[PDB]
């Protein structure tokens, strides 16, 4: 019932988190930085695009 | 509601507070530095995540 809850066919995502994890896939990637980022994103996630800190954490991430 | 029941909960209480707790549990670390880190946890959740000042906070505290 959680999952079945507003469907709405999940639309703009923007894959910006999975572009990223693949474009590190390809890469032998240590797992410092592996954390590092999972902890950046779900900032990243935890923030709104509106918040200017939002706009930082994706030059970051980039 | 997704916040609801873990999800993102975001703002609901600051994240890095039990983070840093459970961090710092394992270390035997002197009296006044508990004191000193509730403080700054107390600033941190009263300063606004888009801030400056609380990413200058969360800095210090890491």
């Amino acid at each position: 019932i959680i999952k079945k809850e507003l469907g709405l066919e999940k639309d703009d995502k923007d894959a910006i988190e999975e572009k990223f994890r693949e474009r590190l896939k390809e890469l032998v990637v240590p797992k410092h930085v592996m954390d590092v980022v999972d902890e950046e994103l779900s900032k990243l996630g935890l923030l709104d695009n509106h918040s200017s800190e939002f706009n930082v954490t994706r030059n970051y991430l980039d």
